[PDB]
């Protein structure tokens, strides 16, 4: 067949390690575009972002050149990348042992020498996230692609400006929206430059899981702690009520500590609210113990009334602040 | 032997990367049928479906052509796929790093050129599931198979209409039933088309695990919360009973939050019932605290009677609604 | 040396994909015997059985044939399986991504053409288990070995009847005993037959872990629930005692739900006993609340006496039934 | 260079599968010595021992023979094992899917034909452990190395008696000391013998983790249970104290069951002590309930005094026995 | 092209296993420098340090030698390491099964024969850590690189003194600072020396996670235990308050035991503080039980006053000591 003829012709002496430049003072312009098809997860416990997508490679191999008229058309031809040269472009913030692709067995080569690859992949990428508004947090995770072997004088990583589009994924957790990728240049020993593309995706947590697990038991334990100072001290049920709030808030803290990551810069607002509720139970237990201590003078109810007034107004302020965060 | 003769004959110049078309404007029709032998698990915590089954490949390789009379019969012959051409057909929603097969070492080739492969595999597939009726939920998970390298003008993925059958698996968890697969066409840059088969399987959770773990302690804690307002307030056991319900419902919430996934769109009905029970304990604690607060006028029992009446009728309505869900 | 001479002689034109039959209407009889050396674990949470053992292959390769007198003896010779033909026999219920062996680098070939392989392996096998008597359960897990590529007309999987022996392993968990393997024939599209061996091993759980963790706290919480109705109602300690049983039985339920698998057909007897204890605490709390409700007529002790009598006799019946299960 | 000359000379016709014997009735003596550099962990939950060390291979390859005077010295030469013959010696109790080495890329070959390998490795080995003295337990785990392909008539596994040394590792968990390795011979079908070395290492748990987590809360809950019968029954705080001990001992039991393995032969002494404390709380709750039951004759304090006396003397006996275990 | 000419010239007879020395009594000086770009995690539960960085190899291959004037410049050339010799330098304390690189597909070779490699990698390294000041602990973890095959007489591992720089990473967990690497020489059978570089990095935990999870509930439970002896004994709420502290401190202990590793040498200060709080609750429960025991002479308040005085002054001493640790 004619498809075997050009394949045996233009791969008769091809070496997969030779950089395809006609002159020694020349580079190859490798065009990249990462496109996410599905954001799988954002594991903040280990600061990884698991995602699925395809990275569009496009370079210009001048050694694979022919005219279609000698082969009766056939502009497109498909070669595995194990027999042609490929640029070593990997993630700059890879979060696993080795970088592997889902499909990497074919690459489209045109008659003008330009080569497309498009290997689909599952990318685990490190991305910095600040949990100062957990779980009502808007995020931004970056994927950095580039060459760690070839410098700028060997290859040139270029974004494609012909498709300056933006896309969105309406996940049930994250309302993922994309940011226009840019090129940022990393140096090496202040002489050699190692270029690379950077692509941000702006995650936005729209969750009903973390609200139901963390927001509503914390505000209801706050409600019970506010209901506590109407209990009269001379029956001996206020102290066991307070220690029940202590145990329930300890269980809620253990929930939160199981879910909140170690890799933490600032305290989340749900954690600060839970700490406020926990120390509020402590202060109310102090007031109950003092009240029953001098109950053995009996004009205690105005102290509990002003304590409920202060805790009511400050709890309304704190809850309104957390609602303004949401 | 004669089996070596045709193998050395029709693989004397075979290239595994050449697409087997006689004309350049021709495609190869690859027939697919996925068949599940056992659905292993549906991990909704990570939205994956682990299953075991074999995917039936069938294409037409015109380069492997011979007559049996020159080889004294032997219509069937078995070649490993590492020496012949195979289509790059993978899952469109694969949920692991790389796509691998359990057995992929043989493929049946006939004298008419048609090639069967049948590689058995363990497929981890992403599938969307809405847990609005957990755990009495009927589901539907899809397996999408197709080529991410060859377009429609190179290969053509075709369902086989000769076997339009349906099957079922009677698992102890899922009553798995199958749906007639169809073909859905995915586009690429609005010019190149990338076809593929889609196969739905309709899962149905028939579980006694999640009922015993979640349904019966929630309804029994509801029963205890309904029994609560018959306790007289002037003994100081109602408040510790209410905080015991608070701690028990917190433990049940921690059970549920351990089992309910983060990847959540809507709240499950067991979660809504547990939240209703938890806020019912909150309202009953408010009423008990108010009652013992003005116990220091003594006609409290009619308020507790009407409170039990309202909680009884609304609890019967909610439990009847959850039973109508089941 | 003479060992290289026959190796270069009878592998001078050997193809590893040719099925070794002299006539086209002939099969090769591959003799199998799986032998377990150690049953590692039975993970019922994922329905897998991890085991270690060697599978004894034995077939008849007529292409490796020589007389010892031309090579001065040397009946035994050892060839890696990468250079000779091997049958593609795998597990029919494999529970991992790919089937791999611990040692697969040598195979013994005799002068009569018969070939032994014996690759040792760690097998993860799916096996159906019914937990209707957890944890006093006698089990049976099956290992099915066969070819998914070669049919009956290509290879023939045969058990060896020369060694019809039975063995046993005295593990600290499982008293593992073996069952005589048999041959069961699986069909494919009702025309092609795909044979295979099946080997059952009869596990028997003899555990002191699950007894100490689950049986004794459940029966002691039953003992405390039986001790509950001797508490007089007019002191207000019966209700907090009952809610303490509620919280303790909730903790025990959370233990059991952590250990009991999701993949569940029937409720275990320890789970049914725990549910019975939990609803017994519910009924006793109902009776205590009613008693203290009409304590505000004072002839309550006969009701508690008959309640203890009914709960005593039915608890003795249930505990005797669970002991008869053991 | 001269280093390439002998490498091309004595590997000009080398086959990596030929067993290096001049006569057919001859074996090769492969000398083994495993040396542990660091014991990583002893996971008793899965009965594995993770360790790091190098296994010293030494055999006599008569096919790699030369005199140094023809190559101007160069007695030592270094060949990768992929081009020379190596004996297939693996662990007899391997605890992973496949046996792999950390470094296996070089092997030292001398001019006398003797070959050293020394591949460093991370070994996961099954070893039997009896937890009858957890966590004050002295242990012994074995590493068995041998050939599962070559029998005694092919290779001969030999310990080296020139280095009959013993070593020790002072870990913060295990005071690891080594035992002089010996040779134990395993049979196969009572005709073929499969030899192998066995090496015991005597672990000794010197832990402050398991003491602080398990020993001190159990003995302090024992202390609280002993303090319980001084509470007078006519205040209704003894029953809630006893149910608080029930809940605390249930939490401690859940700690222990999370840490104690399923793979259990005998109950640990900490588990027996916790069960004794738990049933002691049960007996004390029975005595408190009986006392408050006939409190409605008032000479109860001598019964509580003799009960404290019996529980004191038997608790001192049990604690002295557990201290004598330590 | 000219780039293929020298590649075919100086690799026309290259063997990848020959050590590149002109004389037999010569070594190759391999220059190493590990550089960390990001410290991923320090898992003290398994004593591993996961990090990302590149290790700078530099050796002198005299077999790859040419002048640029015969090839019109081109001093730099890039060869994959699979076709040239590379030194077998691995981690001496590797914490996984096999040592693999993220990128290892290229290596820069100059016209003077010196070869750079720079493979980026994710290193899991064992490092000793003493948790005597958890979580306010300054740490030091070491990475040891060297050859386990080539001795000092074959290769020579050398640090590069031209870059004696120090760097720092401002993580949200660890304020990572680097230490000047040195060379330490390991012996083998007291005759052969096996050199290697060692590089320390000085970690410093600056966390708000472990403080909020462990420090504040322990000090607040200490605060509640200090508030306990103002409760009058003749109401029967002191004992249930003490058992509530017992249950809350048990939950906090279970938090800590879940987070504190088994691999423990000394008790952490948070663990010692929690044990002190737990035994303080025990002593206060003893004093409350004694007080209510002889309440049935009534001058008890001075004993509780001196007990609060002693517990106040010793708690201030302990908390001031833990603050001086911080
Ligand atoms: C790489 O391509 C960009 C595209 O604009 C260009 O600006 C830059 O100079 C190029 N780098 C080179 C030629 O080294
Ligand atoms: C692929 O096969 C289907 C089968 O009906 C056909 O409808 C479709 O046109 C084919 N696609 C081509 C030929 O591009
Ligand atoms: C396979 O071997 C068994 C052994 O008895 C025999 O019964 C069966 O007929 C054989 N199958 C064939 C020859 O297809
Ligand atoms: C293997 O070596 C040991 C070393 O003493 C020897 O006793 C034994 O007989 C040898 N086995 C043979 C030669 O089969
Ligand atoms: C290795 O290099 C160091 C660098 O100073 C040198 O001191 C040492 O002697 C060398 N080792 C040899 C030549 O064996």
């Amino acid at each position: 067949a004619d498809e075997k003829r050009l394949l045996k012709c233009i791969l008769h002496d091809y070496d997969t390690a030779i950089r395809p430049v006609q002159n020694v003072s020349d580079v190859v312009n490798v065009a990249l575009e990462v496109t996410v098809v599905k954001v799988i997860d954002l594991d903040e416990k280990e600061h990884v972002l698991t995602t699925n997508g395809w990275i569009y490679h496009e370079w210009n191999d001048f050694q694979l050149k022919w005219n279609p008229s000698d082969y009766s058309g056939l502009k497109k031809i498909r070669i595995p990348v194990d027999r042609i040269w490929t640029p070593d472009i990997v993630l700059f913030n890879n979060a696993d042992e080795s970088y592997r692709y889902v499909v990497d067995k074919l690459a489209v080569v045109y008659y003008t020498g330009k080569v497309m690859w498009v290997p689909h992949a599952r990318l685990r990428s490190f991305c910095v996230l600040d949990l100062s508004r957990f779980p009502f947090d808007s995020q931004m995770c970056t994927l950095v692609f580039g060459s760690w072997t070839h410098d700028v004088s060997s290859v040139n990583v270029t974004l494609r400006n012909q498709s300056k589009v933006q896309y969105m994924i309406d996940g049930k957790e994250w309302q993922v929206t994309s940011v226009q990728p840019k090129r940022y240049q990393w140096t090496y020993n202040s002489n050699e430059n190692y270029a690379g593309i950077i692509t941000g995706i702006k995650l936005k947590r729209t969750s009903i899981y973390y609200q139901y697990v963390f927001i509503m038991p914390t505000v209801l334990l706050a409600f019970l702690t506010l209901l506590m100072p109407f209990i009269p001290p001379l029956g001996k049920e206020r102290i066991t009520y307070g220690i029940g709030l202590v145990l329930g808030c300890t269980l809620l803290l253990m929930m939160l500590s199981d879910r909140m990551p170690t890799e933490l810069g600032n305290v989340p607002v749900v954690a600060a609210y839970l700490a406020y509720v926990f120390v509020m139970v402590a202060i109310n237990l102090l007031f109950a113990i003092m009240a029953i201590n001098m109950s053995m003078q009996q004009l205690t109810r105005v102290i509990d009334r002003l304590l409920f007034g202060s805790f009511l107004v400050l709890t309304v302020v704190i809850t309104i602040s957390m609602y303004a965060h949401y």
